[PDB]
């Protein structure tokens, strides 16, 4: 029985609106609807990992479970397997398996952030679970951001303080916040980014809608602005939009956006909007590919619709070889030429690197840089030829050119980290020195730059 190379992942985000689901929510799960949809042929074919996130669920965890492995089990005949269920106030995040993964999943790991202080403390926040699958690292984070078309800042906090908070993956990788810790993250919510037009568009907006017609609209999305100037999700991918905005409708229909404002909304209009959303990050050179991005049309129960997207995600196998795990294999090497690091920072201490990856049998210090000043006023850290060889457990080229570095740069004064990114080992050629490069980043905003070269030696 052969390990997998590829998965399907099932991403649903739903804002239930504090109401009970209807008595059939197949077509969430089938990807049915609006947008970019799943092919009909498909239907029986269950995908390996189903994730969902709700908000404002107002079901028990029982209950909740329940309706999804019933759902699940109606759709393709299998009765799917709990990895993990976790829950914050009214926001939750499942994931379900096939029977035959369960013996390929451990080390999963469950935490939420509540986001705010004091006022605005106490309902938005974001779950999350990690796992491995065999070889390849899975994170998932369901957040409900801040509400308000107003508030984009606050959700470009809400979104900062989770990933620098949620406490996922392997706490060895102690530099590195959930963007860094794992082979594919999804990120998915009510992120509560608005369409910012003037309210008084919003007839012309509906309009729009009803035309399908949404780059006027999408071009006002504060989610797409604020990632087109690095505010927020700075290196997240989404898939096009092309689905009808998800909020806020009149419940019980579909034909209807609620956007006037009344007292249940704080005096507040809601133009309608694409709430609900899912992102990935995943390591460089891994395979992913969305294969759906939609809304349901036929769930009615709440103001906001479902939103899925599917994926095709790389997997690597559980490697043994001879050597490691448990020793070295002196046929493997990693090695770095010409490496400097680049970083805004204003600060003059001195710097060092620390490699991490799951190839090494522990992280790896290297000596300190030699700062220079750059032409534009950078600091510049250069390390030359100076980088410790790094020695891979297994050095066969099947395991190691699926493998990725992670590297904190960090001072020598505090042992804080300034940047962090990630090297892929998929290079186009061995025992050649080859460029390679990351955006360094620390509380996932950018710090700089870390560039060079690599020589990788694998026992071929
Ligand atoms: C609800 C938690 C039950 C559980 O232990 N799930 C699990 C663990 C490891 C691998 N696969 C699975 Cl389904």
């Amino acid at each position: 029985q052969p390990e997998p190379d590829m998965i399907t992942i099932f991403i649903g985000t739903w804002n239930m609106g504090n109401a009970p689901p209807p008595k059939k929510i197949t077509s969430w799960f089938l990807s049915k609807g609006q947008g970019k949809t799943r092919d009909d042929s498909a239907d029986y074919i269950p995908h390996d990992i189903y994730v969902i996130g709700t908000q404002e669920d107002p079901l028990s965890e029982k209950e909740w479970l329940e309706i999804l492995k019933h759902s699940l089990q109606e759709i393709t005949s299998v009765t799917f397997k709990t990895v993990a269920i976790h829950t914050l106030w009214n926001i939750r995040i499942v994931v379900l398996a096939k029977p035959e993964h369960e013996n390929r999943i451990s080390h999963i790991c469950t935490d939420n952030v509540k986001t705010g202080i004091a006022n605005t403390l106490g309902n938005k926040g974001a779950v999350g679970v990690s796992f491995m699958f065999n070889g390849t690292s899975l994170g998932f984070v369901n957040s409900h951001l801040t509400s308000g078309s107003e508030k984009k800042l606050r959700r470009n906090q809400n979104y900062m303080n989770i990933l620098r908070f949620l406490a996922l993956g392997d706490k060895k990788l102690s530099p590195f916040n959930i963007t860094h810790r794992f082979t594919h993250l999804f990120w998915f919510g009510d992120l509560n980014y608005r369409v910012d037009l003037p309210t008084w568009e919003a007839e012309t907006i509906i309009q729009k809608i009803k035309q399908q017609q949404y780059a006027d609209l999408l071009s006002h999305d504060q989610l797409l602005t604020e990632r087109r100037e690095q505010k927020v999700f700075l290196h997240f991918e989404e898939e096009e939009i092309t689905f009808a905005p998800t909020y806020r409708f009149e419940r019980l229909t579909r034909d209807k956006y609620a956007y006037t404002k009344q007292k249940a909304t704080g005096m507040k209009y809601n133009l309608p909007s694409w709430c609900d959303r899912v992102l990935w990050k995943s390591y460089p050179l891994v395979h992913v590919v969305c294969q759906s991005y939609g809304s349901t049309s036929d769930i009615m129960t709440s103001d906001h619709s479902p939103v899925f997207a599917t994926f095709e995600a790389g997997v690597t196998s559980q490697f043994v070889s001879k050597n490691g795990p448990g020793t070295v294999d002196s046929q493997g090497q990693i090695e770095f030429l010409r490496c400097y690091a680049t970083l805004k920072t204003k600060s003059q201490t001195k710097f060092y690197l620390e490699f991490h990856s799951s190839c090494l049998e522990s992280f790896v210090k290297s000596q300190e840089g030699e700062n220079e000043e750059g032409s534009e006023g950078e600091l510049v850290v250069k390390f030359g030829e100076t980088l410790p060889k790094l020695k891979p457990i297994i050095s066969d080229p099947e395991y190691l050119l699926d493998q990725h570095i992670l590297i904190s740069i960090k001072s020598s004064d505090s042992d804080e980290s300034y940047g962090e990114g990630c090297i892929a080992l998929r290079l186009e050629a061995t025992e050649t020195q080859l460029p390679i490069y990351t955006p360094l980043t620390h509380h996932g905003e950018l710090t700089g730059h870390f560039q060079g070269e690599i020589k990788l030696q694998t026992s071929q």
